[PDB]
């Protein structure tokens, strides 16, 4: 096979879009193989640029295709450079920009660590003909800041690996397995937007909910469980364009149930406790020691759901 | 004909978007014909990379055009291999990234169970002259994996059936059909965040408007009725951006549509009840039994509704 | 002049956007022409792919161009075929994909039945040099089936028509008149989904407001009123997303027009009510008889604005 | 320099985005020079079309390429027509469309009278080498018609000015000014749409918000002014998405802070009344005069602010 | 090296995108460096327009590639001209259009002083080969205007500096630094639009939630504080459209953070004081001198919180 060595660096990690779960990366590829001695004007290097590369290609010199395998949509490819040297190396340089994808698991959401995933793969030429020797990823634009609400933590980890095709074996016999490059780069969210603008506002509706049980009379505490779960309502809407369709419950969703949990067992509570009476005699005092009860049971629940 | 054999690799689908119901899917395609005996530099196959197969093509290769029928807009392709072995057969190999269309029934929406087809025919050469012998797909990125909200279940069905034009009979005599391959992907969409979403939250909101009749007096009761019909309203928002428009009712429209009678029903009883007296001095208990009449009629109305 | 033939497939129509007036029509065109005998690889005629139609253009051969007049935007195109036949005609198959525009007129929003049209005509060959002899339209995969809320009924409309520019005269002195292709195909629009998301929701709200009369007092009526318009307030956010803004008003724009309406004027009547007493003493019954008055004068308003 | 005669045709304006201050123009131009005698086959013109011009322009011919100077992002160019008449002029008809950008001054929103400005100017040659001569604009297709919202008056203005480019004047000594083409379309805007759905609704919630001073006892109208409040803040949100974010008031913002300041002066007075006793024993009713002096006030506020 | 000198004209700054923290640039590039004398056709400079200039470099000719480092996606490019002297210059003139990014700082959001960068860089030649001379911007369209909601201020701030590439340092031994010019063009967000539509409506509504403590009984200011939260939620929505997701807190996020605990601090205080009462009999005025003291304290709060 061909030895060929992969640069990658980063430029800008931009447009992490959570519903959609991809995100943007900008930067530069340097893949540089050996070949053939080869004459140059002087004893400098050649300088190939675009659109200029395909008389080189048309002449007969092997510019293997290097593709994005985890890209959504076609990476925006920009300026390209094939510089030649005359002892023998060439080196094809490239700007990308594409849309990425990841699995990206949203168990715990404003608290969330992730990882971006760069994957690199010849398109055409297997193991057996271009071997990938190593990769140094120059992460150094966005080693140490944060984008977005993306704190990037750490470098980026380099993996070389064999993948396997197995649709590709009906055309190839025995060599059909490709050498694909992974590119890491691990980002915590930063949790603080979410704190102050979902987390807080909700406890603070959740105990407006407990307050119902302090009132005197019925028909003003049915309205007032009424126009709680109204702007309960209210944040369901909110949390719908910020985090995708998932079949699990993040920590706000689950703080919405609790929303509507804690007012709807409060308006049976009461609606139980005005039936309570068989001939309309009876005080009902005892049902109401939910005023120290109920939120000690919403504590333990919230306890629970933290660990 | 030429007797062409596909291979049809699918890397991933996502993006599925139930308001425009469409889909994409990325992979590869793999056709492979044979042809006359040809010479290459050494044993070796011949590996013709992209942007460089037109020398060939205008040096006199049959390389046909294979489209996509139920695609929608432009299918963006990527790199394209074009490998030429020397005993005779010709492989080419392309990457396909497209919108493509289904029906996508929508009888229950949550729990629906769909499927996403692939279609796969020549655009120009019939099937006197290009004829598709079998393919093989190779659905083993998501053969148990689950995409979005969309479990993919099963494999993936292959078809190649003889598909009929009468818009080219005018041109062509007798032969005017062409070979179409259809490949059919099982999906069953995932309830669970309907379920804690818009379900149970309805159902909280169905009780809560049943609760009216425990009130005492009828400005109350009224302004009761009100704000719950208000947060009904809420809801019919919230549904306007996950299905699209549909001649039919859906599970949850039809929740919407039962709120609003359960609302609209307990209003008009109320009035009734309070239009009772002739006189002023008749007590209106004999028409509020529908403290344990009314819910029961519902829960009949929603068993013969789920069957 | 030459006389062109052309037969247009129509494969699907989809995403018809009512707020902007546009629509996308799928599909393929065969025009067909005749010329001077030509000499083939035997007696079978020639396929001409795509992307290499350019050297035979470039050799001489006549091929025009046929543009799409009431698109919006460049037609999306797909593969092409140049089927050259010995015996001397030439036909040109390519397929289309674009966003097309009709003027839409909405005076009945949900019970609409509207038309969508495709206006073809030669960019630059007038009817003196390229005449249309007729057109076969095949709507037959879309013939009696419905698109989103659209039931697609009866076939498609044909018309062959000078149409006249008059900036071209300039530069043509007396020939500047060129042949329009016209197909018109007619769509209905089934109500289902706006007669029980929209139509009669409001109905119930116009119920629910007529409902003010039968309470007692006035602080509860006044605020019944204005939490009934708070929610007539809701559903006028909701149609203004669904059709686009227009000089008239739709159905649907005159019932919120009407529940505005009927809002204020309860809540005009219901000030005068209280402020009739001269000197506090006098009973307010006399102008209260629009329990039975007030409905029956909007029925009247109802009946007649429907005819 | 080279006499340059140009014949903009207008097809249709569609798609006028208030909130981005732009718009899309199609239609046609016609530029035609003069230049030296050539011979073509026959007495009659040559047509040249398009992706065909490329072997005219590399053999030596003189074409200009005007762009255009107000436009947001690529003009997306069609088909396009180099015919070349014997006696020595050349013409180039080009179909164009693209987003155009003005102005577009905002201070009466609903009552607008703007208009579209398409202007044209060579790219490279200056007027020293290239100059119009005279332009005619064929707006006949929208000459007395209304688009969207927008109705066209009059015709269009024509006008050619030197613009001086003083970038340029380092690569150029003395000769740096361009010959620019400016096309003027006046458009006034259709104000039913908005007169009936933001202008009188909000004069009803102003008379309802008038309503609080009828009521008999203080918690009722406070409460009577807060659910007015809350829908007041619901019309807040709908003139976010109608006009884009300005410096200045236009008609409904002016509308909704009048609701605002009624509303809120409503409160503090209700407030100061019911804190104007000092031991408890006096009634208010001489601070409650402005059922009579409150809506004068207001509507010499509204007189004095339409002029 | 060789010398090259830029002349930036800037033509429109447009659609400055404040959630995504992008902004638009339109203009013209005029690069102009040196050469060996060449004959041109008379004494007159060569014109060499767009889609002709590949023959030039095909020929041999030096013309560098100029990318943009901040750019987001690919630089929307149009016409280009490289003019040529025949005393030894070449000129290169290009437009170019592309959405831009910097880091825009959002400490005061409607009182903002931002600025916009344009990075300018060559792609393939280093500091040995190719060294920038200088720049003069001409943003004389811009200069005393203001676009959109930003007044532009001042002129353009013109700099080079040689940038550090490390990972091109393995295919360049000692030499692999850029020559990067960096336009910066201040601009200071005009308040005017959030101040009479965020701020001040906030500050009515803050006045309205201190309102609550007028008031005689206990479930009247409950209910009058609960649905003063609920429009305080309703701004909560309106401010999530304007400014992107920020670690930090802005004015208006501050000012809806001091309305919930604003609300939320009087609902506690009317809780305790209800259960004030050990046996029912004491009276509740000695912690509701609130009326003159909670202002004050959020009044302090406020000053402190501005500087
Ligand atoms: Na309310
Ligand atoms: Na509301
Ligand atoms: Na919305």
């Amino acid at each position: 096979p061909v030895d060929v060595s992969v640069s990658i660096f980063i430029n800008k990690i931009y447009g992490v879009n959570t519903l959609e779960q991809t995100y943007k990366v900008d930067g530069y590829i340097v893949a540089q193989w050996t070949g053939k001695p080869r004459k140059t004007p002087g004893d400098k290097p050649l300088i190939v640029e675009n659109t200029q590369i395909e008389r080189w290609i048309n002449n007969g010199l092997w510019v293997p295709a290097l593709e994005f395998i985890n890209v959504v949509g076609s990476p925006d490819t920009g300026n390209k450079r094939l510089m030649l040297f005359p002892d023998g190396r060439v080196i094809y340089n490239a700007r990308f920009l594409g849309s990425f994808s990841n699995d990206m698991d949203f168990r715990l959401f404003p608290f969330d660590r992730q990882q971006f995933v760069l994957e690199l793969e010849p398109f055409s030429y297997n193991n057996q003909q271009l071997r990938f020797s190593d990769i140094q990823v120059y992460t150094e634009n966005i080693d140490n800041e944060e984008i977005d609400e993306w704190w990037i933590r750490g470098k980026a980890s380099t993996h070389i690996s064999d993948i396997r095709y197995d649709h590709l074996s009906s055309v190839q016999p025995n060599q059909n397995e490709f050498s694909r490059i992974t590119v890491r780069i691990d980002a915590v969210r930063n949790p603080s937007y979410y704190l102050w603008s979902f987390i807080l506002p909700l406890g603070l509706i959740i105990a407006a909910s407990w307050s119902v049980f302090w009132l005197e009379s019925f028909s003003e505490r049915l309205q007032t469980s009424f126009t709680l779960m109204l702007t309960v309502v209210a944040y369901a809407f909110y949390t719908s364009n910020i985090l995708p369709r998932l079949p699990y419950t993040t920590v706000i969703d689950q703080m919405i149930i609790a929303g509507y949990g804690s007012i709807f067992a409060a308006i049976l509570l009461i609606i139980f406790a005005h039936h309570r009476q068989a001939n309309g005699v009876e005080d009902d005092l005892l049902i109401q020691r939910c005023r120290l009860a109920f939120p000690l049971g919403f504590l333990a629940i919230g306890c629970v759901l933290v660990i």
